[PDB]
C-alpha cells in the first residue's frame, strides 16, 4: 500500500483513524495528496525509517509519538541514527534528541492521545461512544465517566484506557472521528500534517 508520496508514521490503530480524520478538518487531504498513515505496531520506528530514509525509497514521511516519562530519547536517537549518517547523537540530552528530531518531522506528544482529547474538548462525545459500545456499564463506572466529562482532571486515566482497549482502540477512534473539529486538534498532530503537507507540495512546486 506504498505507491505513496508521502508516510505517516504511528503507534497504533487509534492514530491510524484519528489523524486523517483531523486532517480533513485542517482541509489537508491525505488520500488526495497520495499519503497513507501506517501504524508500526508499536514504538519502533526505525525498520520503517530505514526503508523510507535515504538509503531506502527516500520517500518523505514524518512520526507521531508519546513521550513516556523518558523511553521516547532512545526511540528517537534510533531513528536519527539513520537519517543522519554516521553522526554521533549520544552526546545530546532527550530535549536536544526531541528539537532536531523535529527537523526531520518527528513529533513527540507529552501524555497521551486519548485522555489529551479527552480534557481537551471531546470529553462528551467519548463519553457517548464509550456508552454506545459498552452499553451495560456498572453504574459505578457510569458516574466515574460523568465525573470526567464534568471535570476532566478528575479523570482516572487507566479506566479511560481500559474501556477503550475493550472497546478496540482502532474501532473506538472510527466512532469518535465524525466528532472531531479543527479546534480541538493536538498541536504535535497539526505539526506532523502540516509538515508531510509542506513536503509533498514543496515537490510540485519544483
Ligand atoms: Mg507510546
Amino acid at each position: 500500500i506504498f505507491f505513496s508520496r508521502g508516510v505517516i508514521l504511528v503507534e497504533g490503530d487509534a492514530e491510524r483513524f484519528i489523524v486523517p480524520a483531523f486532517a480533513e478538518v485542517l482541509n489537508i487531504p491525505l488520500d488526495m495528496l497520495g499519503i497513507t498513515v501506517c501504524s508500526v505496531g508499536g514504538t519502533n520506528f526505525t525498520p520503517y525509517v530505514k526503508l523510507l530514509g535515504p538509503e531506502g525509497l527516500n520517500i518523505p514521511h514524518v512520526i507521531l509519538t508519546d513521550r513516556d516519562p523518558p523511553l521516547v530519547r532512545r526511540r528517537l536517537i534510533n531513528v536519527l541514527d539513520v537519517i543522519e549518517g554516521g553522526v554521533d547523537h549520544e552526546e545530546l540530552d532527550a530535549d536536544e534528541v526531541i528539537k532536531l528530531a523535529e527537523q526531520y518531522g518527528y513529533f513527540v506528544n507529552e501524555n497521551t492521545l486519548e485522555p489529551e482529547l479527552f480534557a481537551g474538548g471531546l470529553a462528551e462525545d467519548m463519553q457517548e461512544v464509550i456508552r454506545e459500545e459498552l452499553p451495560r456499564l456498572r453504574r459505578e463506572t457510569l458516574n466515574a465517566l460523568q465525573q470526567w466529562v464534568d471535570d476532566p482532571a478528575q479523570i482516572d486515566e487507566d479506566l479511560l484506557l481500559r474501556l477503550i482497549e475493550r472497546i478496540g482502540k482502532g474501532r473506538f477512534a472510527q466512532a469518535l472521528a465524525p466528532s472531531v473539529s479543527e479546534d480541538v486538534c493536538p498541536a504535535y498532530i497539526r505539526s506532523a500534517l502540516e509538515h508531510i503537507r509542506d513536503a509533498i507540495a514543496l515537490e510540485h512546486h519544483h
